[PDB]
């Protein structure tokens, strides 16, 4: 379904991987990412900066690594019920697309962190493994393709996955009634 091209926007990085949203601007997940002032793709802290949120990590690097890549729109997360696409690489370079229905966008603890991100719903064993975070959550907006969200957890059995997002909810923000 997605382009051909978008999967050489996903490449590893620490222990999992990450997706050049743009030339200069690349997306991860925080708890795979490696250490803070590591040179990465052969640049040097100051060469980039970067900025975390939850489980979600951006970097932007002033001098595009990347020329050979469009800008995409990064959104944060989507309207629940659209169906979603996980770009999940393996490491042996398998591309895996995995259908999931978006859910409720919500500040979700995952073991000592606190995460705001979107759930999900895998709609098909064949679903997320360790190794797989990171990996970018795409969906056909209209009639262009745009990221909301970076996978970080799923449930051992079941379909439940969580993508992290890159902001902190304002009209989403849950509040005790």
């Amino acid at each position: 379904s997605a382009p051909v091209s978008i999967w050489s926007r996903v490449v590893q990085f620490g222990t999992g991987w990450g997706f050049w949203v743009s030339g200069h601007v690349f997306i991860t997940a925080k708890h795979v990412a490696p250490p803070k002032g590591t040179e990465i793709f052969g640049r040097k802290p100051g060469d980039f900066t970067v900025t975390s949120s939850g489980d979600f990590l951006k970097y932007y690097f002033t001098s595009a690594v990347r020329p050979d890549i469009p800008a995409m729109v990064l959104e944060n997360g989507c309207q629940e019920g659209v169906v979603a696409s996980v770009l999940v690489k393996r490491a042996s370079g398998e591309m895996l697309a995995l259908a999931v229905r978006m859910g409720s966008q919500a500040a979700i603890k995952i073991g000592s962190a606190v995460v705001h991100g979107q759930t999900g719903m895998l709609l098909t064993d064949l679903g997320t493994i360790p190794g797989d975070a990171g990996c970018p959550y795409v969906y056909k907006k209209g009639n262009t393709w745009v990221v909301i969200g970076v996978h970080v957890a799923a449930t051992r059995s079941g379909n439940t996955v969580i993508a992290a997002t890159h902001g902190e909810p304002t009209l989403e923000a849950l509040e005790f009634q």
